[PDB]
């Protein structure tokens, strides 16, 4: 839109997400394939069974990283860093376009206090209603990239 999400950034994502050629459990019963697909771009929701190609996963999140892009872009008002849209861009692939949306970090983000919305990452680590310590990782990284220059 504005930005879009950088090499490392992709990278990054991609490290967290992993690359799985076949549906698995993310652990809260969500089927889910490639990069952190759970949606395929026609609509079709992932299913336990299906498989997917090196190109078929790349191609499913690169439609989902641009929705994901938008969302940024869009919302934040406040000036970025490219290593700051790609740390919001990973979240948000993470916890959706909705709860970026109405998030205290994004307020706070939006009325440029970059230090508090930093700290805001660190509230994102449930899945299922529970707090995931792969999620504290993650969102302990994303924070970092998002301070980093």
């Amino acid at each position: 839109g504005g930005k879009t999400t950088s090499d490392d950034g992709i990278d990054l994502i991609t490290s967290f997400e992993g690359t799985r050629f076949n549906a698995y459990d993310d652990g809260v019963g969500v089927w889910t394939i490639g990069t952190g697909t759970t949606v395929y771009p026609n609509g079709v929701k992932v299913k336990k069974g299906d498989t997917c190609t090196a190109e078929q996963a790349k191609t499913y999140f690169k439609h989902d990283l641009a929705k994901f892009e938008k969302t940024v872009n869009e919302s934040v008002t406040a000036p970025l860093t490219q290593n700051q849209f790609d740390a919001l861009v990973s979240l948000t692939y993470n916890i959706g376009s909705g709860a970026f949306n109405n998030s205290t970090l994004l307020k706070k983000l939006n009325k440029g206090d970059y230090q508090g919305a930093a700290d805001q990452f660190l509230v994102w680590n449930k899945a299922g209603g529970k707090v995931m310590k792969g999620l504290v990782r993650r969102r302990e990284a994303e924070r970092a990239l998002f301070l980093k220059k």
